[PDB]
């Protein structure tokens, strides 16, 4: 069974760093409130499956990572 | 700038999912533009030293990840 195309070490590193970039953006004024309102809207979208812990941590201001 | 002590598989999976959540937020009206503005203000900030490639891929709309 071929090795992963998507969830790869290089790609996990790239997402880690790009997530740092976006995270500083989310803390900007105006943007913060909109991210929050978006998160409140999205937890009720059943398009996401298996994402419950992450939505909660995001909604409650929990640290991104543990540690 | 990090020793990668918390760069663990569990945390990588967590950051993966969260970044998917945020990615859908960026596609909303207004937010993509605001994000590009932010990145433009941000390019010459020595806050992102060592982030150059990621920053550039983000600014030029290059894919989030590399399929191959
Ligand atoms: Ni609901
Ligand atoms: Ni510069």
């Amino acid at each position: 069974m071929t090795n992963n195309k998507y969830y790869t070490e290089e790609n996990k590193k790239k997402v880690w760093k790009k997530h740092m970039i976006v995270l500083k953006f989310l803390e900007q004024p105006g943007i913060s409130e909109a991210y929050l309102n978006y998160l409140q809207e999205e937890i009720h979208n059943d398009e996401w499956i298996g994402f419950e812990n992450e939505f909660f941590e995001e909604l409650t201001g929990k640290p991104v990572i543990n540690v």
